[PDB]
């Protein structure tokens, strides 16, 4: 039984102006289990125009931030209530292991807790004195939302990562329209309800489904947004921030990449194995942050391969909503084919299989794959490069930190990068040293919404969550008064 | 007297490698005065290739900000050494009035200092921990420079301009390369010898003068130049922010605006007329943030109005060199010609030149323009929509505040805004309401150092200056570290 919703704009159900309508597929049994709206440019005009009136109102965005996260803690109340209902239709359509999604569900609450205290935070910084050496003049800072912003979330944590976008942008008094991927949109819809139940303002948060080309591109494109926030593929970085470009309205971007594993040899190897196989393997290996290249000091390499690959054979690909499953099926087939062309080409590249690379051989339908370990690899093969977004880890060994370092920066992103050895003065050099936003220390993949996230270089630009991610979403205005009642004395009268 | 430079690249002069240079024009004399090296696509490989050689040394971006501190002040002392120096360089190569460049240097100074300052307070900044729920892991920031950047930027104040960049780049600890504007480069030039004089490590700070497309869209697109930071206009913000996205490279925009100076009948007309003057004939009209659209109380315009005319008559307009001077040439032949475009077209649309709109009859060469006024405006006219550029103001009434907020928001623009009124609860109301990045309050332009300074809506996005600046060079790195030594235990073995 899963819903069926309209689009929800200006806090009703409302159907696309030109009522397409597209399939939600259950990733673990390859059919249709439903349907959700697919709008066009016209519903986004619709619910821009939403947005910007409830943008006007005199009940949210000049409205303290004290009074806005009431609404938040009543949002994570709401969701914790209804935990078991959001878990359940998470772990269809998104494809993750019920363990997975409880999980998942339990930080959409706490990032909404948390930014409700940011918001409250807000207050406090507001009218902030700025010292000036000229007592004819004196200063403050104002911190207001920017207005109408433009919040598109991927599938891979399909209300989690709206959460990311949504909690921060209404913290600040901005008002939004969310677009989430058309892979995994039912979880978000339902939070359409939510926001009815607490009863937020009309118009203050607006949620339309559907394709990226129909529904995502004018609304980066809309002259009466005023920032997007664009979690995905670099790919699409690239194309959203060139939309945005011409009309010079601003943009973060989390872009995924090809993160380093650095495993030195005074390691407890089970443990680095089991964290190793988190990095790459966990949410069916579509982490924006997976770990997939394992460079592992060339002395433990045989051992700690071999450790590693029977972690793997314990992992148990299931259905979802099995109890134990430990890994479900990717999301859908055309990411399903991608992953296995990726494989394929490894090997006609040359590398080796060490395991996996196949559908599982218990179960016949589903978009499932084996979780894949590849070794004989060059920094040349495109699996060395390219982002596989699947359950699918690469290995290399080094000699020493140089080329640990070398190796690790070999890369034209730059989101994260884990390293593990007991030297902690090693391990503090390294984390200097790599070229990314975040760095794990003896884990990988642990992510705190109280501490800053996001990548550089081809990983995109800019800090969500902690005390970075309501900055997104306000203009700093500078208020500069002159008190003197003198004249100024420039020109002559 | 005028130098003649070469490109100021890995701390030495070099010829541009075609070996072209473009004249320096004297805009009070239109006399070719001189000319600078002319850089292209292969001097920009060069210096960004200096730049990261430098950045990887271990002298200047890993170093402490305590250290780099000296340096900052090193420069402000010899810019305050060379004060007379400069500021010749500045009245000749701009056309600003003499006494208007005294100002310029001195801030200029007063950069390099403020940012010293925060150089050292990065240090204080380092390892900042963050708190986590869960006693397993422990978090912290670092704040590491970006890498190398591009700084490109404007004629109106140009060693002020670039200081704003320049100063809080190396602060962070970024190398950077700098391209000017081609219509004001020689004292962005003549920074290139304090850079040696004071040991800036090579590398650290390249000076490219050269014309837009061939030395500033070059650096744009470099793939190993990690953030641009540009000022300018608007429309080609939009193609900088469009080349950025290709390689999806963040980038900071100041692109000028249509800035309103609201006045209300509460006022004191002689002290509010001086700093509408100020905030639009000043830099000879040529303020990315000038107050060109007077809105003036009905009941005080007609009054206002001509003790404006009777102000502005009083402005001494001549050779920015001579004793006296308030206003001086614009920069230039082509700017010349829109400015007297965009009062030409006014006047076909049917406004009315109150005041000036020529050339001043005692001056027979130059880019001289008379500070120019423009009433019986309508919002539909090209004047009130564009930026001009030029010492031209335009004039409009209003009868409520409702209406005063809506025309100073009528705007595509929102750089900043003024308010006069004496009282002071209605002076907040209107300074909450305005859609800017900087409100003035009883007066018109005084920009410190102290405070963030930035646009919203198409005059850009980012905040420079004050305790802002130095964090848009910095690489926000999140490290968090599990202390637990034991299984992570979602995996079985
Ligand atoms: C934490 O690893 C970051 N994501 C979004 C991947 C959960
Ligand atoms: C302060 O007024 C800002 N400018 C750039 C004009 C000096
Ligand atoms: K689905
Ligand atoms: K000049």
């Amino acid at each position: 039984p899963i819903p069926a919703r309209q689009l929800f704009i200006d806090g009703e159900w409302r159907e696309p102006i030109k009522k397409n309508r597209i399939p939600v597929i259950n990733p673990s049994t390859e059919e249709i289990i439903g349907d959700i709206p697919a709008a066009t440019a016209e519903d986004v005009e619709v619910a821009v125009v939403a947005a910007r009136r409830a943008f006007r109102r005199n009940n949210w965005s000049a409205t303290s931030g004290a009074h806005r996260a009431t609404y938040l803690r009543a949002i994570a109340a709401k969701i914790t209530e209804k935990k078991d209902h959001f878990v359940k239709l998470e772990t269809i359509d998104s494809g993750k292991p019920f363990d997975e999604a409880v999980l998942d569900i339990d930080d959409v609450a706490s990032c909404f807790e948390y930014f409700a205290g940011q918001a409250e935070a807000l207050d406090g910084k507001q009218k902030a004195p700025v010292t000036l050496p000229m007592e004819r003049f004196k200063s403050h800072v104002l911190r207001q939302p920017l207005g109408v912003v433009g919040l598109i979330s991927p599938w891979n944590y399909p209300l989690l990562m709206a959460t990311w976008k949504i909690a921060p942008a209404l913290a600040a008094g901005c008002t939004a329209v969310l677009k989430p991927s058309e892979l995994a949109s039912v979880t978000c819809l339902e939070f359409g309800e939510v926001c009815n139940e607490v009863g937020l303002p009309p118009g203050v948060l607006n949620i339309l489904t559907g394709l990226g080309p129909d529904a995502g591109a004018p609304l980066v494109s809309h002259p009466d947004v005023d920032k997007i926030a664009f979690t995905g593929s670099s790919a699409t970085g690239s194309k959203v921030m060139a939309s945005a470009a011409q009309l010079v309205k601003p943009v973060t971007l989390e872009l995924g990449g090809k993160s380093p594993i650095v495993v030195f040899e005074d390691v407890d190897i089970d443990k680095v194995v089991e964290w190793t196989i988190f990095g790459c393997f966990w949410t069916n290996g579509q982490i924006c942050s997976a770990t997939s290249r394992l460079l592992v000091h060339e002395s433990i390499a045989a051992e700690f391969v071999d450790k590693l690959v029977k972690w793997t054979k314990n992992i148990k690909i299931s259905d979802p909503f099995e109890e134990g499953c430990r890994l479900g099926p990717v999301i859908s087939k055309g990411q399903y084919d991608k992953i296995m062309k990726f494989i394929s080409t490894a090997k006609s590249e040359g590398a080796t299989i060490l395991y996996g690379g196949s559908r599982p051989e218990h179960l016949k339908k589903g978009y499932y794959i084996e979780p894949t370990i590849v070794t004989d690899i060059s920094t040349s093969m495109q699996i060395w490069k390219e982002e596989v977004f699947g359950p699918v880890l690469c290995v290399k060994t080094f000699s020493s930190e140089d080329e640990a370092i070398a190796l690790a920066n070999d890369t034209e992103y730059g989101l994260a990068a884990a390293v593990f050895s007991n030297d902690l003065e090693r391990c503090e050099r390294i984390t200097k040293a790599l070229e990314v936003g975040a760095v794990w220390v003896n884990c990988s993949q642990p992510c705190f919404v109280q501490a800053p996230w996001g990548g550089i270089k081809r990983s995109g630009f800019g800090r969500e969550l902690g005390e970075w991610g309501i900055q997104n979403y306000l203009n700093i205005k500078q208020v500069t008064q002159d008190i003197s009642d003198e004249p100024w004395g420039w020109y002559k009268s």
